[PDB]
């Protein structure tokens, strides 16, 4: 994003905290290059010369303004890409409720009863709570009247800048490199789950290669799906972005919007509108406001979605922009915001998209970071995806994700007080896949101080979700 306005003012929006994360047993043990971001400017870790708000706001390099040639090419990729999409799903996209916006519908979580409530609450020391009624889904008189406001386009707000507490590689801790969630306005948050929850929900549902998108999927289930699918073509590359997020350029958001959400695709008006109050923003961080052009609030409403769709759209726009003749299926693709692998029979010069990515604001490199760049020949077994690989399970056949001994290892090193053993069951769901000795492993040092799940129980736990009838048909004959 462009920052084009920086400001000093009276109210301070408190940014600074300490972190609820501390070292496990396995940290003695593993030694992770990995520990909790900098939540304060006075962290002794960080580098000679790291202003924190500097840094945070450093990915901030400006708003790419397309050419209106690129603008219209961006313009039929988008509804080509929303036709497929709703082609899919369908066209049941009209609001929510506001008890099914704050209850949450199949595919749509709940909202967070008790998460930062926004501004200006925050200030007037008012919790979620205090304004919503979680339990029985109303609204108290507060949200009412700022829902009015945006029924009437007439909303305005600030985004509160919170720094994000997790564990980091230890460079980009010591760099200042903490990320930020953008926490804007519960009442925003409401309206923006009425207006797109039930597409959300739809897109949820029907996650896979043929909308391009992993949200909702369940890796345990569906990398059985994705694994066959990309196995089949004879290319494949996983991609890497740099600030994916903030360098979404205002064109590109807009067009996008203007395309996916339709009244003749089942949207109310304001679901365009909703979407388009995130490209202009103020963001609130202690006495300052910055005001940013272009970029994705990071880890709002729907974040995960956008993300994904914009991904979706930009392939298709840089391959036609190079190539003539380019269609959806000329290619497959999947993704999970930033996140995507992209497969074709066709040997696509990747490496000569770059400049046609460039033109979005985006800089692409291959995730393997290898020399030259782009390559061809490299199949499903080579690529990362939400930090897991796609290896063959020996025992079933199938698909599993594995994800890398260090990351499980830095993962485990570290945990908020008092949910260690509900992370512990979470982390062994993960560390299945790496088979039975790396699982022992790497659960190793917590044994007898909490409930490790047998590697046994979440083996057979996987293959039933993976295929019910496998799991059936084992039990078929006697032993």
């Amino acid at each position: 994003g462009l920052i084009v306005d920086t400001r000093d003012v009276e109210e301070r929006v408190h940014v600074m905290r300490k972190t609820e994360l501390a070292p496990t047993v396995a940290h003695g043990v593993f030694n992770p290059e990995f520990g909790p971001a900098a939540l304060s400017n006075k962290d002794p870790r960080l580098n000679e010369g790291v202003v924190l708000d500097e840094v945070i706001f450093s990915k901030h390099k400006g708003d790419t303004k397309m050419s209106a040639e690129d603008k219209a090419l961006f313009r039929r990729c988008a509804a080509d890409y929303a036709s497929r999409l709703h082609s899919v799903l369908g066209t049941a996209n009209a609001p929510l409720s506001i008890y099914e916006a704050i209850k949450g519908v199949d595919g749509l979580d709940a909202m967070e009863p008790d998460t930062a409530p926004g501004l200006p609450w925050a200030l007037q020391g008012k919790r979620r709570g205090a304004l919503i009624d979680f339990e029985n889904g109303t609204v108290g008189p507060e949200v009412e009247a700022a829902l009015k406001l945006m029924e009437k386009r007439e909303y305005k707000f600030a985004c509160q800048t919170f720094l994000k507490d997790e564990i980091r590689p230890m460079e980009k801790v010591r760099a200042g490199k903490t990320r930020i969630v953008d926490v804007l306005p519960v009442e925003h948050i409401l309206y923006t789950r009425m207006m797109i929850g039930r597409f959300c929900a739809q897109m949820h549902s029907n996650n896979g290669p043929q909308i391009g998108s992993a949200v909702g999927c369940n890796p345990d289930v569906d990398w059985q799906r994705f694994g066959t699918h990309f196995a089949q073509y004879r290319n494949v590359w996983d991609v890497d972005y740099s600030a994916f997020d903030a360098n979404h350029c205002s064109d590109a958001m807009n067009i996008m919007f203007e395309e996916v959400f339709r009244t003749e695709f089942g949207f109310h008006p304001n679901a365009e509108w909703i979407l388009k109050t995130l490209v202009n923003t103020e963001h609130a961080y202690e006495n300052k406001r910055i005001t940013v052009e272009g970029g994705m609030p990071s880890g709002c409403s729907a974040t995960s979605i956008i993300n994904t769709i914009l991904n979706n759209i930009y392939v298709l726009y840089a391959l036609r922009r190079h190539y003539e003749g380019v269609e959806l299926d000329t290619y497959t693709m999947i993704s999970y915001g930033d996140d995507i692998v992209v497969a074709s029979d066709y040997d696509l010069d990747f490496e000569a998209l770059k400049p046609h990515f460039k033109s979005l604001g985006q800089t692409i490199t291959p995730a393997d970071k290898s020399d030259k760049g782009f390559v061809l020949g490299h199949s499903i077994t080579d690529v990362t995806f939400l930090k897991r690989h796609f290896h063959m399970d020996y025992g079933t056949g199938f698909y599993k994700p594995v994800m890398a001994s260090k990351t499980l290892e830095a993962i485990l090193s570290f945990a908020r007080r008092g949910t260690i053993q509900e992370k512990l069951i979470s982390v062994a769901g993960l560390a299945v896949h790496s088979g039975p000795d790396e699982y022992r492993r790497l659960f190793e040092p917590f044994q007898g101080l909490f409930e490790i799940p047998s590697y046994r129980s979440l083996y057979l736990r996987w293959v039933n979700a993976v295929c019910g009838d496998a799991a059936a048909a084992l039990e078929h004959h006697h032993h």
